[PDB]
């Protein structure tokens, strides 16, 4: 049965206003609990992808990345790194699903009035998707993948007006 | 107390450079003793950041704890701790004397492979945190996940989990 950090969901989002020099977001979904990695690259590069997986892939190693025709992924330099970690790389063809349409959708809504705020405010989209349920599912992609770290469980110890403020926002657009 | 309640963290390099890289930024959880590495370019203040923000993307911190080091005490590394809710607290313990063992036993691993430290920066994290250490009774990732994953067959990995554990179980 599928465990967590078994399978990884990998897309570009982007490109979005220039923050801090960010234009892209790679999301990382994990198959089994929804738990999404949100990492700011420069461009959407093979390169800026490997680096952004190293880090994740320091916690553990997934057998299976999904992506879709992104030149990212389809490159030699990311075939030869998911060779040499013993990653298998799989490519689609016409949970997880939904996860990224709310990311889109949220980083569009997070956009207005503040375009070039984005990069700053993406943990905390980050901390939102993983800490909100979803329909069918009893529990959150957080408590899923830690079992069942936050001094507040509410607040999930965001101190900052507009931080506090924006996962108000997130919470509004994931339930409604 | 509970994991992401103190974070301490500090700079190793400048190592032999590897595509730019020079500096792996070490976060040390109190609680838990998880260890996550970034490889940075500088011991900046931007890099501290860059790499913290997407830690602090999983939870915030209560307390980071540092040195003098340039990175953290500059002006604008106060200015994002404070924006994100967090104490800084600087340097002037059985949590104290782990995290020091973690650093020299790091160094240790890092300098000792002058021209690979960067490829293997994930095994060396990966290992780290996945080694019984007598002085938690559990893994790190056990402490931090909910209580093998070493099932490692590569030369280089191999050889990092043998000094790993030499390191920790040799009298």
């Amino acid at each position: 049965p599928q465990k967590p950090f078994d399978k990884f969901f990998i897309d570009y989002i982007g490109p979005l206003p220039p923050s801090q020099g960010y234009l892209y977001v790679l999301v990382v979904v994990d198959g089994m609990t929804g738990f999404t990695w949100l990492y700011p690259t420069k461009a959407p590069s093979t390169s800026a992808t490997v680096k952004s997986l190293n880090v994740l892939t320091s916690i553990a190693i997934p057998r299976v990345i999904h992506s879709d025709q992104g030149a990212a992924f389809t490159s030699s330099t990311f075939a030869e790194w998911a060779k040499e970690r013993g990653i298998h790389l799989e490519f689609s063809t016409p949970k997880v699903e939904r996860k990224n349409s709310d990311i889109k959708r949220l980083l569009t809504k997070l956009l207005v009035g503040r375009p070039t705020k984005w990069y700053d405010l993406l943990p905390v989209v980050q901390l939102a998707l993983n800490n909100t349920y979803s329909p069918v599912l009893k529990y959150t992609p957080h408590q899923l993948l830690f079992g069942i770290p936050f001094a507040n469980q509410d607040t999930l110890d965001l101190t900052r007006e507009e931080e506090l403020s924006l996962l108000q926002e997130i919470r509004t657009s994931l339930y409604h």
